[PDB]
């Protein structure tokens, strides 16, 4: 049972979906204890973005770039951006090349819309439901 968020929903729940898609994002626990999001977590506690654009914004996060992007190979970096934004692997490599083209064509934040923005991503998560990894869920929300 996923997590949900909703207009006049509480606090505690709100740092929830921040844990979720920090830890579903980075995989490895996330990166807190800095600066890191402050604008976009209060944007969400403000309920002045969707929950889909609060995503796009940590997986923007130039902490996931520096940490996912420049210690590990960009190949890498587009099957992590899949498995953490979709919950899914990118095994074709005209999958891999589509999302390296856009890349570097249209820059790194294109990519990263292209994982939000995208129709399986869409529907299955809506705007208010919190992605998680296809057979990871430990936080049941009834509603």
């Amino acid at each position: 049972m996923p997590l949900e968020w909703r207009a006049g929903a509480s606090s505690d729940e709100i740092n929830a979906i921040i844990r979720a898609v920090y830890r579903q994002v980075l995989g490895n626990d996330y990166v807190m204890s800095t600066e890191r999001l402050t604008s976009a977590e209060s944007l969400l506690r403000g309920g002045e973005i969707s929950v889909r654009d609060f995503v796009r914004a940590v997986a923007l996060s130039e902490l996931y770039r520096e940490k996912f992007f420049h210690n590990n190979a960009h190949n890498r970096f587009i099957e992590l951006n899949f498995k953490h934004l979709l919950g899914r692997a990118p095994y074709d490599q005209a999958e891999v090349a589509a999302h390296a083209a856009t890349y570097h064509s249209h820059g790194y934040d294109a990519d990263i819309n292209s994982y939000i923005d995208s129709a399986e991503y869409t529907e299955s998560f809506g705007d208010n439901v919190v992605p998680y990894f296809r057979g990871l869920e430990h936080h049941h929300h009834h509603h």
